[PDB]
C-alpha cells in the first residue's frame, strides 16, 4: 500500500504515502504514537499539522484547496 485515498464531498484527496516516507526518511514525525492509524485524523487535522500545515512550513507540497482536492 503506497497511496491512501480520502473520499470527500469537495473532491477526493490522494495521499502518496510511500513518497512521503521516502522524502522524510522517518516515521515518528507523522506517527507520534508509533506507526499505524493516527487517532483523531479528520478535516481539521489534515488542514493543520496532519497535512497542509507541513506543506506550508516546508514550502513544498499542495497548499491550495484544488491541489489536494480533485474530482469534483
Ligand atoms: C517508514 C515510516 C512509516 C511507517 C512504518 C508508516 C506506517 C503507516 C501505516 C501502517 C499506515 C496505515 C494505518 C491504518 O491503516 O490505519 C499509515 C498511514 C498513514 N501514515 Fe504512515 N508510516 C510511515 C511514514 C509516514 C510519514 C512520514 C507520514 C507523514 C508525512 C505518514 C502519514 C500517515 C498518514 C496520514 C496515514 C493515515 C492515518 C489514518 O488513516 O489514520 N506516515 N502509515
Ligand atoms: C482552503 C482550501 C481547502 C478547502 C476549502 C478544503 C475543504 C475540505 C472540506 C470541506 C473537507 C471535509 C470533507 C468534505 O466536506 O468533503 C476537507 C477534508 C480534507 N481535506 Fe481539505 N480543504 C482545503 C485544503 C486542503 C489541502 C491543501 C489538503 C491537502 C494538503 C486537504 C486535505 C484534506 C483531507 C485529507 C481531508 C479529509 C480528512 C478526513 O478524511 O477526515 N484539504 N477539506
Ligand atoms: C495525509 C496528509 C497529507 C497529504 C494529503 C499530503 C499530500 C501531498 C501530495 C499530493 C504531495 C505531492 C506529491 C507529488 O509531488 O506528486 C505531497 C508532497 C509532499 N508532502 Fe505531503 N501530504 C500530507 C502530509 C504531509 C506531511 C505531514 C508532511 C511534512 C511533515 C508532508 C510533506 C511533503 C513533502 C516533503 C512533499 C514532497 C514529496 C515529493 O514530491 O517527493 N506532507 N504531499
Amino acid at each position: 500500500i503506497d497511496k491512501i485515498t480520502y473520499p470527500t464531498r469537495i473532491g477526493a484527496v490522494v495521499f502518496p504515502h510511500k513518497k512521503h516516507q521516502d522524502a522524510l526518511g522517518e516515521c515518528r514525525g507523522c506517527h507520534e504514537k508509533g506507526p499505524g492509524r493516527i487517532d483523531g485524523f479528520d478535516k481539521v487535522m489534515a488542514h493543520g499539522k496532519g497535512c497542509k500545515g507541513c506543506h506550508e512550513e516546508m514550502k513544498i507540497g499542495p497548499v491550495r484547496c484544488g491541489d489536494c482536492h480533485k474530482g469534483g
